[PDB]
């Protein structure tokens, strides 16, 4: 199909020949959607920057308080980040005609976009810990990692490194009153704390580690194609899922382009292309793949179980400094 993007938005953006992204989606992840997209619009060049969600905020902050070249359109996991940004003056308004039908808690008004609607997952390599011997609740899970031969086997997220690692574990923290029991856990299994999905991957692939919690769904199915002992366990006592902010830049040299690929990314055109071959967890409904809102709620078991963190101006309380210091000094002293 093709993106519902004005005709006069396609020649601005041919005019302008070439688009920058800003991206913490890794690039094994979003090479389909690269693809697609130059298939689709073959006039545009894309510069693809694969980065860290915490270098992306600080280094488009620099360069815009520079004056200098930046981003035409940031994508991240870190939504808090995103948010931020998007309501201090640094988003391009633009009413996405593939949003239409967008929930209000899915978009910050015309300034920002949910891409995905992501679930933090647990990985586990098969060698190590057969599927039936993986709890899919936190009491189960702290139950396991009281076990001596869990001892060092654990990954999970760096809040303090990794600006997505704080979205996903503050929100468990926020719903989950077990994510405590958990937490202590990892502190007994002496978990080692990440800053990157494919750093945890690595060491869970090798089996230095069993088992990494929190993690994307979406890169753990892609990397299940190659990988035949990865195992993937979700969880049925409530699942936090992270929704990937766009918004384009308001001082983007491409303007146009940029629309183009947030359309792109909205479109039935990229939500199926995100299930069904990027295998990223599409924020549409009406998508065909492995990767869907249907597949993540039978998983889970419903719809009830998932908490879809909102792309909201309310998300800004977790850069609150009590808050993060209230999340930070019990996770600090619970994981050492
Ligand atoms: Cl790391
Ligand atoms: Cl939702």
């Amino acid at each position: 199909s093709r993106p519902a993007s004005d005709p006069q938005v396609v020649e601005a953006a041919r005019k302008e020949g070439r688009l920058i992204i800003y991206s913490s989606t890794d690039q094994s992840s979003a090479q389909a959607l690269l693809d697609d997209f130059r298939k689709l619009y073959p006039f545009i060049q894309i510069e693809y920057n694969d980065l860290g969600t915490q270098a992306i905020y600080d280094r488009f902050v620099s360069e815009t308080a520079a004056g200098a070249s930046s981003a035409d359109l940031l994508w991240s996991s870190a939504m808090e980040l995103q948010v931020k940004l998007a309501s201090e003056g640094y988003a391009l308004p633009y009413d996405s005609p593939e949003a239409k039908n967008w929930p209000a808690n899915a978009r910050l008004g015309n300034l920002a976009y949910s891409t995905t609607l992501e679930p933090a997952v647990v990985v586990y390599n098969k060698r190590f810990l057969k599927p039936e011997e993986v709890p899919t609740t936190r009491e189960g899970l702290a139950r396991l990692l009281q076990e001596p031969r869990m001892r060092g086997r654990v990954a999970t997220w760096d809040p303090e490194r990794s600006a997505v690692g704080f979205t996903i574990l503050k929100a468990d923290y926020d719903r989950f009153p077990a994510f405590q029991e958990l937490a202590r856990a990892f502190g007994k299994a002496q978990a080692a704390l990440y800053s990157s999905t494919g750093a945890a991957f690595e060491k869970v692939i090798s089996g230095e580690h069993y088992l990494a919690y929190g993690f994307f769904g979406s890169y753990a199915l892609l990397r299940q194609r190659t990988v035949k002992d990865l195992g993937i366990a979700y969880l049925t006592d409530g699942t936090v899922a992270i929704q990937r902010v766009a918004f384009i830049n308001k001082r983007a040299a491409h303007p146009n382009a940029a629309k183009l690929f947030l359309d792109y990314l909205l479109s039935l055109r990229g939500q199926n292309l995100m299930a069904y071959t990027a295998l990223i967890f599409a924020r549409r409904e009406t998508v065909v793949g492995e990767a869907t809102p249907q597949a993540l709620y039978k998983a889970v078991g419903g719809k009830d179980k998932v908490y879809a963190i909102p792309v909201s101006t309310e998300i800004l309380k977790n850069l609150d400094p009590a808050e993060r210091m209230r999340f930070l000094t019990f996770w600090r002293q619970a994981v050492r």
